[PDB]
């Protein structure tokens, strides 16, 4: 028989991580955040300005975004390959929560006022979910639900943009450079070497389009013109905590941080399992989000890792977070010197680096992929994009989490319980469903519930045990066999138990009694053996009804 | 090795089960029903007389509500032991939530259309939760719940019972039958075979007392007076589907149908286990729910199956459902002959019935006690006590169940992993904090996760199968042991996996295939094991990769 057992220069590097990595820091590593740094500051100069038009702001607003939320993350941060600039999914939908209130052509300097106080009611609620120890909400946002979102959300902002739209090559320019785009796009997607192309491709049509406007005083072409040249004007004057668009402010926050969140929080875990070091969520919560609502008082707007920058800067040889140092060291540049020459870029040019930004949100294949697999992932896919597209944006990213976290609890409330039987040569006890080989046992009933025991299933567990005991209690008078006199209850399934799933275990045990049959735990998991040897209705099972399997259980015969 | 596998006769008998259970009824059968159904009818009329006062009603709407609620389930109900009747838990809520609205003292017809409209729209409710095989959320109100509301709701009936009262035998008959109302309750309460002085103690309270006030013409002390001899009078002319209440009378149909639901629906559960046999639980709830919303267009309010006078059926040996016709006939004889010997019966005495229903539901013991065993299960005690107490009672019973739902989702996202090792003289694999004896084999990684991989854990078990990774690793360098080579997942306690989850396996089988680790799962469940047979996700496993038990993938050795 086997015994079932229970089970200031700190604070300087617990605030500061780069006091920690930066002993490390060899002219080699300096080497190799050079070429990763460049290579993702010129991936972020054309899609930054991109992103602020997709957010319907000033396009100099993406590059304020990619100068000072690079280098406060470089401070806080704890992932050595995420890459801090504003994210397409973002600013999607802030350019869509404040468009339907704020008009952004008639009331400009409103609308820079509701941008800044969105970004830091972003960073006051991604801080103060990572300080409260709050983060894994953030894992409630399944990908069905940011299948049906991102998709649901790139129409009816398609739709706001087919509204206030209605020359020439100017159609022509915005379907060529629509098509080096979208091919090189595929290029990259197909081969995992040639992320260069894709990586060069917004920053080629950038400049390739300069020169075909600086050639003409292109007209029938629009031009961004003269951007204000300097560093980050000081914002926070225009934080509007005061006013009727506080509510809307507030409703773009708790919007564009977890949507924000699900980016970074997401990409510094994809990049800490490839590269094997360890990065704390709550406190990349902390850092994205002191970034947001300190960035806010700099004129930037909702920044994060970003899904596509980091991917290139995975894979031209990032090895620290210095490669946000040197991608905002020629954003610096750009803000202070080399702002004159865009003053003859499209717009054109930079509203196709936002459809291939829109259209690669749209993923249909994925969602019909999940229709083959999961049905209740298909749902939320659908309860978002039908939420969304009907319905506030609010109440597609509500009705989708909710019924996502409902086939959770569609689980844990009637769970799979199975019998048991031993598979013959073998101690081990498996289900007599799967594993057709498996017979049961001539006296014993091994049943095997598949989930933790709380209040929400303990007397379905209880009405189901005597279902499987009323079945071989009647097939066994039909078989010349002995009567059931033992149910063991192979516990290697349940994760937890409450008090009111040991109050079900106890008001089972002594009903078992009455018809003499004799229940006996089997093989208990650690958090439930110390929740079953700490309960006074733990101490109705004790030691001779608590087994180290169930082949120890069948063995000692308790009956 | 061994493999891995997967795994109008009819009309009136599907809808009507009294057409089934009927067959069998012999006379042996009908003196046992008769007795039980007449110790039965002697709880029903002096306490659904007072749990009628309790909801602000007329006396006589309990007695209305012990005739054809009892007479519907009979013919649609599929529990022998269970007794219908009028609720004190749902007459307190229903005479809270209508007293604050509409006074039944100034307004007595429109307070007679708030009762049944709202006792139709909780037959509605239950009706509609059973035929949509939508009920398991009636499970969601845990015990924890059920106690810090049902004594939260208490207080506040004690004090809008305490605003409105401000002689003397008055107050010396009001306090000597509660004490023999509240010591009899304690007597059947210690020994469970003097039951029969706990059902007996309200109608000899009753009994009683009318003699001592004709003896008087008790001045002094308030008397029922006169009520209408007859049977049911038909409502539905006092339905209410217009007006300004229509509201009101949803809201407490949805929570008056929900705390009459959690005690029909367990009270059936209960004596379904003690007497062994099957019941549906949603034809269960249909069966509640079209008695409550045609009971509601004969004169009554809203009934269920009571815990209090099933536990008086299961003593007294009632076997067959004709124990509620039997107490339907000697409550048509009371409604019909036995009227007019109410009229000295005090208002007092049946303030005493529900007094000891009131302190009956205030059970503070078993709310301290929900403080030494669990805490998550004690917030949500304290948060329904004091959302009931403080702000209205429907988020009493949302900020409670809320939290309730939370602590199964706190368990499913973040679960417990173990890394585990095999005890000496036997081919079993347990934990290695659990298990002080397990030592772990040199060139594996058993890791164990305890719960079902979904979207909302499936980045959690890859960021710490590599934290047990990066330790096992390191402490093979420390001393002198060869690294990791196979790292095998015990899948014993995975309950479920979705699209989600098994995206994560194979982003994680990769990845340990380029260190050269080679991740592999061992003994899968059905459900699982069907969810990876079934998929293309699940080929990149294979048969290689899929063991039977733990020692199994040790004994090949996949290197």
């Amino acid at each position: 028989l086997h015994k079932v057992s229970v089970p200031l220069v700190l604070a300087l590097q617990y605030f500061f991580p780069i006091f920690h990595w930066g002993s490390d820091y060899s002219l080699r590593l300096l080497r190799s955040d050079v070429v990763s740094g460049l290579t993702i500051a010129s991936l972020a100069i054309p899609q930054g300005i991109s992103y602020a038009k997709l957010a319907n702001l000033p396009p100099i607003i993406g590059l304020y975004s990619s100068f000072v939320p690079p280098l406060i993350y470089s401070l806080l941060g704890s992932s050595r390959d995420l890459a801090v600039g504003p994210v397409s999914i973002a600013s999607l939908v802030m350019g869509s929560m404040l468009r339907q209130a704020v008009s952004p052509d008639q009331e400009p300097i409103l609308y820079l006022q509701l941008a800044f106080t969105s970004t830091f009611f972003a960073g006051v609620f991604q801080a103060s979910l990572g300080f409260l120890r709050l983060g894994f909400i953030v894992d409630f946002l399944s990908k069905a639900t940011l299948t049906g979102f991102m998709g649901g959300a790139a129409i009816i902002v398609s739709l706001q943009q087919l509204k206030g739209l209605l020359a020439w090559q100017t159609i022509l320019m915005g379907v060529a450079f629509l098509a080096v785009l979208l091919t090189t796009r595929h290029i990259s997607a197909r081969n995992p070497k040639l992320f260069w192309v894709s990586a060069a491709a917004p920053l080629t049509s950038v400049i390739i389009s300069t020169i075909i406007s600086f050639v003409s005083k292109a007209h029938g072409i629009s031009v961004i013109g003269d951007l204000p040249k300097g560093l980050n004007p000081p914002s926070a004057n225009m934080l509007t905590f005061s006013g009727s668009y506080v509510g809307l402010a507030l409703n773009t926050g708790i919007m564009t941080g977890i949507l924000s969140l699900t980016e970074g929080i997401a990409v510094g875990r994809t990049f800490a399992s490839i590269n094997n070091y360890q990065v704390d969520g709550n406190k990349e919560m902390m850092a994205i989000g002191v970034m947001n609502m300190a960035g806010s008082c700099a004129s930037c707007y909702v920044t994060t890792g970003s899904f596509s920058r980091s991917a290139v800067n995975y894979s031209a040889g990032c090895k620290t977070a210095v490669s946000n140092i040197v991608m905002a060291s020629a954003v610096l540049v750009t803000l202070l010197f080399l702002m004159p020459l865009f003053h003859y870029t499209p717009n054109v040019i930079l509203s196709a680096i936002i459809i291939t930004a829109v259209i690669g949100l749209i993923d249909v294949r994925g969602a019909a992929r999940l229709w083959k697999v999961d049905k209740l992932d298909f749902l939320a896919c659908m309860a978002a994009f039908l939420g969304v597209l009907l319905v506030s944006v609010q109440m597609g990213l509500a009705i989708a989490v909710g019924i996502s976290l409902f086939k959770i609890l569609l689980q844990v409330t009637r769970p799979n319980m199975v019998v048991k039987g031993v598979v013959p040569g073998t101690a081990s006890y498996r289900s007599m469903a799967q594993y057709r080989e498996a017979m049961r046992v001539p006296s014993f009933l091994v049943v095997g519930v598949e989930s933790a025991i709380y209040f929400a299933n303990s007397m379905y567990l209880g009405e189901r045990i005597m279902r499987f005991l009323r079945e071989e209690d009647e097939r066994a008078a039909k078989c010349n066999q002995c009567p059931v006199r033992c149910i063991i209850l192979d516990m290697s399934a349940v994760a937890a138990i409450d008090t009111s799933g040991l109050d079900a275990l106890a008001e089972l045990k002594k009903v078992l009694e009455k018809r003499n049959i004799e229940l006996v735990l089997a093989n208990p998991v650690g958090s439930v053996t110390e929740r079953l040897y700490n309960s006074v209705v733990g101490k109705t099972f004790g030691s001779d009804r608590v087994f180290f399997s169930v082949a120890e259980a069948v063995a000692a015969a308790p009956h």
